[PDB]
């Protein structure tokens, strides 16, 4: 029995009335010979890949045919408000919404999930991502491999973990809303480890990571380079070169790797230093797909050039917000210590040695009701308060920069965050100054026991009925509070 080929998602265009038909649905997929209920954009899993023009406006009609509210977040999209599909823009079960999409951005490999409330998580567990392309004049120019599915191809990697009845085994809960909600089955635009016939030459992946809670670091199985071509909010200066490229929760990269007649290779995603995500299988390397490559010849360059990206301005005078993320002393250790007791010292493997202590200490940890001040549910917070949908925390400049603050201080966790109705640059990440690859337009930074800081500018309304999120990308930290809402 071989591989499976890889799926390739439908690159989806507008009709004659200008309009791309989105149905959300259950259905079932097969994973391992075991069938699960799973969720999907027009389909059983996942999703198709949304074609957008830089300078055109497209209207997406959206169609719930789930039994439960969902909402259509378009991630990296700047778009107003209205149309963001945060969790104020619910889809009633049954129901339809169209949005209109005025494009205006750089090309670039963006991203659409659900936002449900509280159920965001659990959502994109059962299967809901798709995928968007945007164009523009210049991305054309430079030459890249362009034949959809064939030399360049998306890679949306997940993890999921199933019941021993086959179905998705989601829970938030006290252990999830800790550490996050991770199993023991990688998946590859909804396959288990699929091969790629690709031909000779240069090869481009549009990487995005799918999963919950779980960082990713991909490299090849025999070290062969990446480059790094794109980001987030599109592509970079130059072409970067990298060993190894880890990715965080909802961040995009676009890479060209080489392809050699009669050498076969792996796609991994190498051990990361996160809390819980290096237990069996993924202590090890682990493939995430196999590149089979034809002798015919690819007609795509890696270019030395780029784009150009703009100097970072002059940061004196721009107004700062500070983002203090938290999350509850008892409730973090209670979920720490859950996690220690079902996996052991593994579900520390790779952490610091500061960190690393999982010795005499596992004391009793109550399990009565002492009422809603101790409720998980509320337990994860942005400047003391648990997101409220009711109440924006402020009101953001249109048009001007900004200089936003995150720290993620008083924890260990590992916190990709996110702001919507921007492409960013970060100016810090985590206490050291981006590496080059992550210097250009960013949708997420990295928060995980320091402080991060990012230049921000919104082009674009969010009125308090329709704002804007900015939350940790680890959904279920998100769900249990870890958001805010703002206004332009
Ligand atoms: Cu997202
Ligand atoms: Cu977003
Ligand atoms: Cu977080
Ligand atoms: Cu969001
Ligand atoms: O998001």
């Amino acid at each position: 029995a071989e591989r499976p080929t890889l799926p390739i998602p439908d690159l989806l265009t507008t009709d004659a009335r200008n309009r791309i038909q989105l149905t959300i649905g259950a259905g079932q997929s097969t994973f391992g010979g075991k069938t699960a209920t799973t969720w999907g954009y027009n389909g059983n899993l996942l999703g198709p890949a949304v074609k957008l023009q830089r300078g055109k406006a497209v209207t997406v009609d959206i169609y719930n045919q789930l039994t439960e509210e969902t909402t259509l977040h378009w991630h990296g999209l700047e778009v107003p408000g209205e149309v963001d599909g945060g969790p104020q823009g619910i889809i009633p079960p049954g129901g339809k919404r169209s949005v209109t999409l005025n494009v205006d951005q750089p090309a670039a490999t963006c991203w659409f999930h659900p936002h449900q409330h509280g159920k965001t998580g659990r959502q994109v567990a059962m299967g809901l991502a798709g995928l968007v392309v945007i164009e523009d004049d210049e991305i054309l120019k430079l030459m890249l491999p362009k034949q959809w599915g064939i030399d360049d191809v998306p890679v949306i990697v997940q993890d999921k973990k199933f019941s021993a009845d086959g179905q998705i085994d989601y829970q938030l809960d006290v252990m999830t809303a800790a550490v996050g909600w991770f199993g023991d089955t990688l998946l590859t635009n909804g396959a288990i480890y699929p091969q790629h016939a690709a031909p000779r030459g240069w090869l481009r992946l549009r990487l995005l990571n799918g999963c919950n809670a779980r960082s990713l670091n991909f490299a090849t199985s025999d070290n062969r380079p990446l480059y790094v071509i794109a980001s987030d909010g599109g592509l970079l200066p130059e072409p970067v070169k990298v060993s190894e490229l880890p990715v965080l929760m909802g961040e995009r990269f676009e890479v060209l790797v080489e392809v050699n007649d009669n050498k076969p290779f792996d796609l991994v995603t190498l051990p990361v230093s996160q809390m819980g995500m290096a237990i069996a299988p993924f202590d090890k390397p682990h493939p995430v797909m196999r590149i089979q490559p034809i002798a015919i010849s690819a007609s795509g360059a890696l270019p030395d050039t780029l784009s150009s990206l703009p100097a970072l301005p002059s940061l004196e005078g721009l107004t700062v917000r500070k983002l203090q993320l938290s999350m509850d002393p008892m409730l973090d250790m209670m979920g720490m210590q859950m996690l220690m007791e079902k996996y052991g010292d593994q579900a520390m493997a790779g952490m610091d040695h500061s960190q690393m202590m999982g010795h005499m200490g596992h004391g009793n940890m109550n399990h009565m009701n002492h009422g809603g001040k101790f409720d998980f549910h509320h337990a994860n917070k942005i400047n003391g308060q648990a997101f409220d949908m009711n109440k924006p925390m402020f009101a953001a400049a249109k048009g001007q920069y900004e200089r936003w603050v995150i720290s993620g201080v008083g924890d260990m966790m590992l916190h990709p965050f996110h702001i919507h109705g921007t492409q960013f640059r970060i100016l810090s990440e985590n206490g050291k100054p981006p590496a080059a690859h992550r210097a250009g337009w960013k949708d997420t930074v990295k928060v995980e026991g320091n402080v991060s800081e990012v230049l921000v500018k919104f082009n674009h309304d969010a009125p308090k009925e329709h704002a804007y999120m900015a939350h940790c990308h680890l959904l279920e930290h998100e769900d249990t509070g870890m958001m805010l809402g703002f206004t332009v």
